[PDB]
């Protein structure tokens, strides 16, 4: 649908992830925080190639296409909200419903026989622990839980995070997250001087190819992941030579990270514990369109009470933030732009030489090939065709 | 020849206008006004994608192909004019006639074979009422008047004027200022509150569809448009109205403004009165490329000597061209462009939903599809085809 | 392979030379200065669309593909250069020898099945005249002699010179350089007045086609060229006429010079004498990508020990480097950017209409599609193709 059929017919073990430039359609995903939208002021965003409208209303959110049915216009150009349950269209007053998306007036002609006939696509919206997620799919969303990992939504799970947009494909950045060597890139980052971790250069796989990932399709909630088990069988590198002669080495400090790391559709890792023994990150890449994805990043930490709440924001915007979140991640947001190129024609799929570490990237393809609710493709983007 | 064949299958109606991307030939279009060419001063634009030259000499103006026969090189990155009657390229000197394009000179090999037989387009220009109008077409020109709208050539009509380059397909342009219901997006205008303008909000059609336009193909200049007739058997909107709610008015000044509003090929719209009561606008809508069109704005006021001739102007630089040209139509800017989008794939000819009033604009798209004197192609824009 | 076969078929004459869009593969071409790549420093350039590195060690140059085998970033993103011998990249530490390319390393995985079975594209590299040659091509090099223009590498000439990127295709350079007629643009150059040359405006041609240039494909060292000889049985042209009239006229200075000009394969222009009787011009067209070349001008002049190569660098930077390769050449960089458009859809190859001339031009375009080692394509660039 979306990639040269001649490449699809080179990846047999993994097509539909490699046609999904645009992302996985009948999912959840993330793309603001609740504090980032306020009552009455509606918010625009572009999601799996789709522009959208977003509005607060009596407190609860609402989500509708940001494309007029008439010209085709985006409403966010100008928008009137005349009432509060309405967004009217400024070129010739096309007047929406924000609870279903009917077209419930047209204030340039009242007569007008489209009024009541015609219907802007919506999409639900819920908010969690903060964040603000959109299920870009058609029909009754499943819950929230089936699309985000383990552990999010617990009711003590305290989340605070950062937001961006990033200039790759969402693909580059899944694998980049998931990419057991790529702890390579972090190696002087101020995080692990500055917070005593260990941090290896890499891992000498051992066990054979089935025991390097636990591929997850038996949990209750229905959510489909793979867990990266390098470490399970395999011995990290802390020495890394060049014709036997050591010179780089790792990390030994004392706090041990990242024990569970897991990669669940839609697309979004899980890193426990991590930056700290006592806390945890979940990270999302947000398809935006092919080119750009959002950098969805949250740390959890179980607090019991608005004490421990209170301080875990403080040690978040003190330490955590500018250390782990921007310290550590900003060398994995320009390994994923230096990727951009190779992909860019779809051929680096055929022309990658993958290696032993490799083997979760390829087990997240296949999960993601096999258990994604649809592709997004550029028709759901560009709509309904009328022959009128 | 411009838009993909499975669209044009699907507009029946209207597939030469949608095939019509880069304009129509054969027709004459304004470019600039006298004022800005001076006597030897060649000037530059690019008109249906043809990039041409004009020139002034002995009061008279020409137009030349601003692209060599050799190297195929723009003559204006370096003009030399070294002979009233002619224009030498800066690259090899190939000397060409303003008058009719002739090769008449080869500076760097008087003995060339090429001398007197090779020719540079030219095309027809003509000034009238302080306007630079190019025939880009093929032949005898047909008379000016064809290509005007009634009234603009009259002898008393005085004309002033404002051009400009605006990002939208000029199409997009045509059917916003043709668009009985896009007077919505001028509701806020300036110049309806200080010049007391009666101005609705839009319009209740009635009668036929038949009766919401008149056809023009019987005037005896051979000027073809289209009047657009909603007022006739329709009522104005005043009060804008969500599920009953009266939640916009319209203005309810004593001016009674746009008694007649008509479309003529090859696209200028004639609203008359316009901005006042004993004024009328001439707007054109000219195709540069099919990106781009130049915005060519005229105000036309009956004048019978110098006197009136002289107030007119000072009017016209005090208050019609800030509060009206500018004022008033500076919203009709953006919302062509807010069009772009849509339209860019030549998919919003078939996605769109119209509505009544659009009627004025399926009738001109009609019209314009049976009337025009040819499609512009990119092989008119990149020239004869040699196998030498 | 690069052009549209229906353009292909239409030039019968010169086919692989249309098809060369990215230059011509397995030819040696000059990209830097050796003063420009010291010690320890590698350098990154693009070379006929290939990204490559370039390093010094123990003195000698070194030439690997800018792109990891593994993921397809280029290495060259983090430089890590842990010995003297070796590249690691930064992503995963694949680690590449200077000397051949081969993996010999992976620190993030020393393990690693691949190590020791994986090679990246390594090109020779020679330093010649203070200029680096890169050899963009497959297998053992020829003496860099076969493409280089006579006189070039003879011990007593010494060169000196300039290198920049100029937006345009190096097709559009080379036939500037060698086109009798363009001398026209340099008419009004500083370097004519200031060095009291003797320039034409142009010429006359006499004698037979064949009699317009020697094309030399007898020269004992491989070289494939030819040369211009307008002049032997052509007339100067100093009296530029229109319908008779004089309008220009051309330079009668003292100082002759461009007795001898010859194009070569690759793409060298020879200028002898120039820009002053004493001296020669070299100047390569260095394909970058489709859009860009390397403009790399050196002048020559045989000294005969360390005073004359003193006192030739103090007069190059003094007096040549400004008025000559800058006030003469400059008008060169501008007319090859004048051309791009024409060009640019591959039709100005069979639109242009060529004069006398251009028999030049065409006797290169023949000469270039016989002669030249390999059409460079996009497969090239891209690469290898696997099937894991
Ligand atoms: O995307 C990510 C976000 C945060 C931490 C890690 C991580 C993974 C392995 C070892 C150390 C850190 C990661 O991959
Ligand atoms: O393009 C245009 C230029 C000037 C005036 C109008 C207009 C049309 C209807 C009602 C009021 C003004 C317009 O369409
Ligand atoms: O590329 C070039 C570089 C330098 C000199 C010339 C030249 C050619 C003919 C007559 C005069 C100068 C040239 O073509
Ligand atoms: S484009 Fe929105 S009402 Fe017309
Ligand atoms: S390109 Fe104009 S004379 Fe050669
Ligand atoms: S991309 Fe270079 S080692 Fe992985
Ligand atoms: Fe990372
Ligand atoms: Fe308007
Ligand atoms: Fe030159």
């Amino acid at each position: 649908a979306n990639v040269d059929e001649a490449i699809l017919k080179r990846v047999k073990g993994w097509a539909p992830y490699v046609d999904a430039k645009l992302g996985f359609r009948n999912h959840w995903y993330p793309v603001m925080f609740s504090k980032e939208i306020n009552e009455g002021e509606p918010k625009t965003l572009k999601l799996l190639g789709e522009n959208l409208l977003v509005n607060r209303i009596d407190g609860k959110l609402y989500c509708l296409k940001d494309r007029c049915l008439h010209r085709g216009v985006q409403l966010s150009v100008k928008v009137e909200c005349k009432t509060k349950s309405t967004i009217t269209c400024w070129y010739h007053a096309w007047t929406y419903r924000w609870e279903d998306g009917v077209l419930c007036d047209i204030l340039t002609n009242p007569t007008s026989a489209q009024i009541g006939r015609q219907k802007l696509k919506t999409y639900p919206v819920q908010e969690a622990k903060g964040c603000v997620f959109i299920y870009l799919g058609d029909g009754d969303p499943p819950p929230l839980a089936r699309d985000t990992p383990p552990n999010f939504l617990d009711d003590d799970m305290e989340i605070l995070g950062k937001n961006q947009i990033i200039k790759s494909n969402w693909r580059l950045a899944v694998e980049n997250g998931f990419d057991p060597s790529h702890i390579y890139i972090h190696k002087d980052s101020i995080l692990v001087k500055d917070n005593d971790l260990a941090l290896p250069l890499g891992f000498a796989p051992g066990g054979d190819r089935k025991q390097q990932t636990r591929v997850v399709d038996d949990d209750v909630v229905g959510r489909k992941g793979v867990y990266d088990l390098i470490g399970e069988h395999g011995v990290p590198v802390f020495e890394g030579t060049i014709g036997g002669e050591v010179v780089r080495e790792g990390a030994y400090g004392e706090k041990i990270v990242a024990n569970d790391i897991s990669i669940w559709l839609p697309g979004v890792l899980k890193v426990n514990p991590f930056p700290n023994p006592d806390m945890m990150q979940f990270e999302w890449y947000v398809p935006i369109d092919e080119n750009t994805h959002y950098y969805f990043q949250t740390l959890g930490k179980p607090c019991a009470n608005d004490e421990e709440r209170k301080k875990y924001e403080q040690e978040f915007e003190s330490k955590w933030k500018p250390m782990a979140l921007e310290g550590f991640n900003n060398d994995d947001i320009w390994a994923r732009e230096a990727m951009v190129d190779f992909y860019a024609d779809d051929k680096g799929w055929v022309n990658e030489i993958l290696f032993e570490s490799d083997e979760a990237i390829v087990a997240w393809r296949k999960l993601a090939s096999e258990h994604n609710q649809g592709i997004q493709t550029q028709a759901h983007v560009s709509g309904l065709e009328h022959h009128h």
